[PDB]
């Protein structure tokens, strides 16, 4: 159930994929105070990407939608090249630059930025920022990357931490 | 196996959906002299819309891709409102204006124009223009619209005829 690659989903002056934008805007009107964002379970495979009734969806459906979007891309959001460059920076410890162009291509970088902005807003609603950032890393790491076995989680955790600093 | 609606697939300054653009450009480099465009049989349902290897596809696969694109939209390319306004013009006989904004929304009109341009190029490769235009109407009519039972075919036939005049 594979979506087009990110360059085929949007172009500047748009700064994020419309499907992701629709899910994020929906979920942020209704359910930023939800635990659903933090759930690492994979949703049932999505075949209907119309989002025809997305504004009537419950927070769980929307959170699942965001996860399904990431899993539906033909290749992971964070590329192997970008992963390896983050890994080298993260090991030799700011990972942020590693996940920007040219290292991470424009569409992917924009998409990652849009997602991190959303995940920051979720984190800030939580009772404790640090634990939230950690839980969100554990959930979204594997979705974005698809050697330490927690590297994906640690990378997203650090990227979110850096976003929140700024 | 439903794609996003056309407004979620592209925005100006793009003038057509990238997936359709990729299939059309592919098919027009390789196989404008093919009978495959004229085949009314429905393709197997497509679930992979990555087009990751689209430039290695045979003409039959590409022609099927274009048909699958039209069938994968959440609602027909030509709206019921636009269909009824074309039907009234076509009955009282130029249908063209009826399938332009506001009657047919911007994204759909742009997409229809891009497709008709492609179908015109196919028609002009054929041994006889009139018969080709008729065969293409019969094939694409039902895909675009989803009372005369040949109305969809007649509408596309006339729209293509009008395009070729200009
Ligand atoms: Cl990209
Ligand atoms: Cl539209």
């Amino acid at each position: 159930l594979t979506l087009p690659d990110l360059p085929e989903q949007f172009s500047p002056p748009d700064v994020a994929p419309p499907l992701l934008v629709k899910l994020v805007e929906a979920i942020e009107r209704t359910g930023l105070d939800s635990e659903s964002h933090y759930r690492p379970e994979l949703p049932a495979p999505r075949t209907d990407w119309s989002l025809s009734d997305v504004d009537q969806w419950d927070t769980a459906a929307l959170a699942d939608g965001i996860k399904s979007f990431l899993l539906a891309l033909p290749a992971p959001l964070v590329t192997p090249e970008a992963s390896a460059e983050a890994r080298r920076a993260l090991r030799e410890a700011p990972v942020g630059p590693a996940l920007e162009p040219p290292t991470l291509p424009l569409h992917r970088a924009l998409t990652l930025r849009f997602l991190l902005q959303h995940l920051g807003r979720v984190a800030r609603r939580a009772p404790a920022l640090g634990p939230a950032v950690r839980a969100l890393g554990a959930t979204f790491g594997p979705l974005l990357l698809r050697p330490s076995p927690d590297f994906p989680a640690l990378l997203v955790e650090k990227l979110l931490q850096e976003h929140l600093e700024e």
